[PDB]
């Protein structure tokens, strides 16, 4: 008995029942979901797939044959289950015919009801078993493919010829999408054979039941596959265009958020809002065609069946002597409902098959890519794959336990020599003799997305003693302390960015820490200060490494410390000039030794569905559209039910002109209302998306700066990228499907109840059962989706990590550890996805048994209760129909809940408070040339960044003469920038008042105040587009004024050199210019602003010495007339000022002419 009970448990997915039921007390964390059975682990699947692929390559090799030889048996079994399911499912129409007409007990009309019940139960059990088996094999294939491509990545070659700039993109695409497309094709694989057979058998059954008149309907419906494929192609094209425009919009939005403070200061927030709204309008224009084609798809899907039914029954009435009997009519109707789904989804199956062919071609093209005392080399020619000898005639020697520095000119080949030693380059000749893992500090530093502690340890055992030794020797303890968490701090692309010097120091620390006898350091001092380099060499290279008697080779152009080098390698143009000790080199090569000296001298609580947010989304478009949607859908479903009831009435009898006319009118109304409802739903979706995004962008850009400082930019960009995409594309189709399924189920229930009143007694318990299933599945699946996504993200992150810095991994010999990590991550992701699919199967099976119970009850009650044969057929038809949609209603309800979560996020963002833009003072009281005078005063200023915080500035009072140069200085965190922000009003004023030109700055429309004031920040920021755009996006000044400003800033020559002059394009972040160039561009912007007041915060900061001097000259000359308030670090510049206000942790402190306070914290700083 036990094996049979276990088979039943595996058939109804009872093993997921406990998990789903426990999804209430505690969310489903990874502990609840056990580990994969050894059969489904990624290691075994990878072994099988690799074995098959190698067998293929034994005799060009095809991934298709390897995949078949690996996972053909599971899919063959799934196909067998699918065929049995189709055969049993065609017991619906046949049994409907038998029951509607009514030793051989099969015609008793009661045994047929229980036969229908059993056949339906077996059909759905087999169908769900087939789905689960195909999904299991698909996930196994995804695991195997990920492991195989990861091994190839580990075995890739780093030559620029093969691993191009887009190689990382290709690998990431393979991991993310291509493998997913192949997995989905595996999921849908049984359909490619199950659906054509089902369609052919359905058409044959229609022909047998309904005479030759079934051919017309069969052809009309079969025309539904080409149409669906055509509109699917159109949808793909429209979605590609929409994604392009959305990417442009998101680039603009990200640029806006990154540097919001500067935009708000410069009153350019609304200009960039208009710029983003232009791209949003284009995206909505594209989405209009996308939604039009989606509406056409839904209209075809819901209308072609009705047109086919109309044609079939008109032809049968006007071309067959016998009248339309009830049994045959409703059997044909059920067969049409059965065949509509295969014909609609065959297009999707074929589309995925084509995409999988493309994906496999891409994967194969990738897999066919280029790959591959202490140390002595002899007669070694190394090439990067081109064929030319990049390095020739190498006779290098690296004595054990000694320092061997390799020096040469740039482009010499030193890094190439190290990589060749590591085996990353093809060895045309020669050999490399080892007398094992070697620590490698790549010339380009590489850091994992893990924490600093893990990155520096890099998998080795933690030793606080050695950790501190390396950190102090690396001089990284201060930079570590400055981190928000110190150790255990996220870094890398996703983590907190670090300066290049910090990254290189981290990499050098990693190389030093690990226990290896050979250490390869390549230009560790490229991004380090002279003092930092000296400390690193004296403490780490000389002492720390010599303590363990390790072997170190250092590649650096800094000839300094060449005396400390036990061995020296002189290389030039890919060839060793001389190798040996400094004294030996000088004795043998006097010229070289003297040459180096020349360079030396040079210097769960909540689970309720969000109904409030759902209603808010529904009403967002407008009450008229919502009313039209509801009315159109109700009228369409009433017309469809009327069509079926009119069919029943027509078949009741047993001339036909009246019935045919009425039926044709009803079918025409049905198709017209299908079109109307599709258009209305898409219209509502479009209006909702437009309104929501418009309001969200406006509110966010108009919000306070404190919000931007608090909320990470990641969250806001996610609200603009993921939530916006959901609202645009996923919500409308999901709502359409949910409403269609809900109304179909309700109409079926109502029609069954009317035809068979007794059905309500058995409907009462099934309602409770369905409610419980709905609740439990909704919560469980909502949790499992989050689990799956959170598990998926680290997998792509790890693939990106391994793709980069491959040389570091293969130099540490830590490839095995990374491979094991990948196997663990992919196993976790696969188990998460598999259990999500298992929850789906659980729900589907329970709802299938519920539908079987509904069908049994409806059949028995209708047979018992006398009724028109047509009415009995109608009841049975709807009892079969409700079964197919009971599952989809709940699944779409869960999806709608998930998406209303995102809409709730957007709504919450809409509720953010807005800055007090409105100014108390009358606009008419603000003269146009208000800031011309330059008069400025302060009255015990007290500014707090946010309420309930200690005042950054407290009781500051000062007077500034018109057209006067004022200076500001102080130690870090002294509140210097607080005064500037108060000037601009961005930072709220806790107490006091500031008067500019005899007006209260606080009591003014903040836009006017911001526009007519000039501010320069520490790091210059440039916005994408033309130079003219950056000079004045408002376009409220003559073009020649821009040339005058450029000439004043001394940038006229640079602009002229670039093509197009003022129209020369500019890249985000100033990548098209040097830092000094960006700073002088900002200075030119301030000049063209003609504010007459200049505020500078670290203008010289991050500025070249020549850049600093030219900026100082420009400030002295151009802005002489206008007031200048300088907040700088170097006191040198402020010396030329006439009034300096130094502050210390909230105190006006010193205020007098530079000489006045020199009669003395200022003197100490100077
Ligand atoms: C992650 C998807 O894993 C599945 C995988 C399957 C296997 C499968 O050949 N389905 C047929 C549907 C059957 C009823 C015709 C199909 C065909 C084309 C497109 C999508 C689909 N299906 C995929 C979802 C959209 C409609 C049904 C079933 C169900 C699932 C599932 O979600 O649980
Ligand atoms: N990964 C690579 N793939 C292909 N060719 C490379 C690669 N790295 C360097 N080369 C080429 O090999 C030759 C020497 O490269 P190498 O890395 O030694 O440059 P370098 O400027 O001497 O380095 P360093 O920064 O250490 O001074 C040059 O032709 C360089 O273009
Ligand atoms: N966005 C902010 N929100 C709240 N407080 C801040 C913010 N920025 C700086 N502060 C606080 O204000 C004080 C003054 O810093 P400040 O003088 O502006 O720095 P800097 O010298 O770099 O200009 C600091 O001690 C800091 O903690
Ligand atoms: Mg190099
Ligand atoms: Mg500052």
């Amino acid at each position: 008995l036990q094996p049979f009970v276990n088979l039943l448990s595996k058939a109804t997915y009872w093993w997921m029942n406990t998990l789903i039921i426990s999804a209430h007390r505690k969310p489903i964390d990874l502990k609840a979901i056990g580990k994969l059975p050894i059969a489904m682990r990624a290691v075994t699947n990878y072994v099988c797939l690799k074995e098959a692929y190698e067998e293929q390559k034994k005799k060009t090799p095809s991934i298709w044959l390897a995949m078949y030889r690996a996972f053909g048996r599971p899919i063959l079994l799934s196909s067998t289950f699918r065929y049995l399911a189709d055969l049993l499912g065609f017991a619906g129409p046949l049994c409907i015919s038998g029951i509607v007409q009514r030793k051989e007990f099969l015609e008793n009309a009661h045994v047929l009801a229980v036969l229908l019940f059993l056949a339906l139960i077996l059909q759905r059990t087999f169908l769900q078993a087939s789905y689960y088996v195909t999904i299991e094999t698909g996930i196994n294939l995804r695991g195997a493919l990920l492991a195989m491509i990861y091994n190839k990545i580990l075995r890739l070659s780093t030559s620029n010829l093969s691993m191009g700039e887009m190689t990382l993109g290709q690998i990431n695409n393979l991991v993310a999408i291509e493998t997913n497309q192949l997995m989905w094709f595996l999921f849908l694989c049984p359909n490619l054979w199950a659906m054509p057979v089902q369609i052919i058998m359905g058409v044959i059954l229609l022909y047998n039941l309904l005479g030759s008149s079934a051919l017309v309907g069969a052809a009309v419906i079969v025309l539904l596959a080409p149409i669906q494929y055509f509109i699917a192609t159109k949808l793909a094209e429209a979605q590609k265009s929409t994604l392009d425009y959305s990417t442009e919009r998101l680039k603009k939005t990200n640029e806006i958020l990154k540097g919001i403070k500067l935009l708000k200061l410069y009153a350019w927030e609304h200009i960039f809002c208009k710029s983003v709204e232009e791209t949003r309008m284009k995206e909505l224009s594209s989405l209009k065609t996308f939604a039009l084609y989606t509406s056409l798809s839904i209209f075809m899907n819901a209308a072609i069946p009705i047109a086919a039914v109309l044609a079939t029954f008109v032809t049968h009435a006007y071309a067959s002597g016998n009248n339309l009997k009830p049994a045959e009519a409703f059997a044909s109707l059920s067969l049409f409902h059965i065949l509509v789904t295969p014909l609609f989804l065959l297009s999707t199956v074929v589309r995925f098959a084509v995409k999988a062919i493309i994906s496999v071609q891409k994967l194969n093209e990738f897999l066919l890519s280029d790959e591959i005392v202490a140390i002595k080399v002899t007669n070694g020619y190394f090439s990067w794959g081109s064929g030319l000898a990049t390095l020739s005639n190498i006779d290098i020697r690296i004595p054990t336990g000694q320092l061997t520095m390799i020096v040469g000119q740039v482009g010499c080949g030193k890094s190439s020599l190290l990589l060749a030693i590591l085996g990353e380059m093809q060895t045309l000749e020669g050999k490399v003799y080892w007398n094992y893992s070697v620590a490698y500090a790549a010339q380009k530093p590489w850091l994992l997305n893990a924490t600093v502690e893990e990155n520096i340890t890099f998998g080795s055992s933690f030793n606080r003693q050695r950790y501190k030794a390396v950190t102090d020797a690396c001089s990284l303890q201060p930079d570590i302390d400055l981190l928000p968490f110190g150790d255990q701090t996220e870094i890398g692309e996703r983590g907190i960015n670090l300066s290049g010097g910090q990254r290189q120091r981290i990499c050098v620390a990693r190389a030093l820490y690990q226990n290896t006898n050979i250490v390869f350091l390549d230009d560790p001092f490229s991004a380090l200060d002279i003092h930092l380099s000296d400390h690193l060499m004296q403490e780490g290279i000389l002492k720390f490494l010599q303590d363990d008697k390790r072997t170190v080779v250092l590649v650096t152009h800094k000839l300094q410390y060449l005396t400390h080098a036990d061995w020296i390698i002189a290389m030039k143009d890919g060839s060793v000039l001389r190798e040996g000790t400094l004294k030996d080199i000088q004795t043998k090569d006097v010229e070289l030794y003297e040459h180096w000296k020349t360079l030396m001298n040079r210097q769960r609580l909540r689970t309720k569905m969000p109904w409030k947010t759902c209603w808010w989304y529904l009403t967002s478009g407008g009450f008229f559209l919502l009313f039209l949607m509801i009315f159109s859908k109700l009228l369409k479903h009433s017309v469809i039910v009327a069509i079926d009831y009119w069919l029943a009435t027509w078949t009741s009898e047993y001339d036909q002109t009246f019935y045919v006319a009425g039926f044709s009118i009803l079918c025409g109304a049905g198709i017209f209302l299908c079109l109307v409802t599709s258009l209305t739903v898409e219209w509502m979706g479009l209006t909702a998306a437009k309104n929501l995004h418009h309001n969200l962008l406006n509110k966010i850009i108009l919000g306070p700066i404190r919000f931007f400082d608090t909320t990470p930019l990641g969250l806001i960009l996610n609200r603009f990228s993921a939530d916006t995409n959901i609202i645009d594309q996923h919500i409308p189709p999901t709502l359409e499907s949910l409403t269609r399924s809900t109304l179909l189920c309700l109409s079926a229930i109502g029609m069954i109840s009317y035809a068979t009143p007794v059905f309500l007694i058995a409907l009462a318990p099934l309602g409770v059962a369905f409610y419980f299933i709905q609740k439990y599945f909704r919560v469980a699946s909502k949790d499992l989706q989050e689990l799956d996504d959170s598990t998926q993200l680290p997998l792509l992150c790890h693939f990106s990590e391994t793709a980069e810095g491959l040389t570091t991994i293969r130099a540490f010999r830590h490839e095995t550890r990374f491979k094991q990590r990948m196997l663990e991550l992919t196993d976790t992701n696969n188990i998460a996805y598999l259990f999500l699919s298992a929850a789906n199967r659980w729900l589907e099976v329970r709802t299938d048994y519920l539908g079987a119970c509904i069908v049994l009850t409806a059949s028995i009650a209708s047979i018992s209760g006398s009724s028109n044969s047509g009415l009995v057929g109608l009841g049975l038809l709807y009892a079969l129909t409700i079964t197919n949609y009971l599952n989809w209603v709940v699944r779409n309800l869960a999806d709608l809940e998930v998406q209303m979560g995102a809409v709730k996020k957007v709504n919450s963002f809409l509720t953010m408070e807005s800055e007090n833009y409105e100014g108390t003072m009358d606009p008419s009281q603000v003269p146009e040339h208000w800031p011309q005078e330059g008069e400025i005063k302060i009255h015990d200023l007290c500014v707090r960044y946010e309420n309930n915080l200690k005042p950054v500035l407290k009781h500051v009072k000062a007077y500034i003469k018109p057209g006067q140069k004022v200076g500001i200085c102080g130690r870090t965190g002294s509140g210097k920038s607080s005064l500037s922000l108060a000037f601009f009003r961005m930072v709220d004023i806790f107490d006091g008042k500031i008067v500019i030109d005899g007006i209260d700055i606080s009591k003014l429309p903040l836009h006017t105040l911001r526009s007519r004031l000039s501010i320069i920040l520490q790091d210059p920021i440039l916005f994408s587009g033309s130079i003219r755009f950056n000079l004045d996006p408002e376009c409220k000044c003559t073009d020649d004024r821009l040339w005058e400003a450029l000439e004043i800033a001394q940038l006229k020559n640079m602009v002229k050199s670039l093509p197009g002059g003022l129209d020369a394009t500019v890249t985000e972040g100033g990548e098209n210019f040097s830092v000094g160039q960006r700073q002088l561009f900002c200075l030119a912007r301030a000049f063209v602003r003609k504010s007459s007041i200049l505020i500078m915060d670290e203008a010289t900061a991050s500025i070249d010495m020549a850049t600093e001097n030219i900026l100082q000259k420009v400030v002295m000359t151009a802005f002489a007339d206008r007031t200048v308030v300088t907040i700088a670090h170097r006191v040198h510049t402020i010396l030329t000022a006439d009034l300096v206000i130094v502050m210390k942790r909230g105190n006006i402190l010193e205020y007098d002419t530079p000489e006045s306070l020199l009669a003395g914290v200022f003197a100490s700083f100077v």
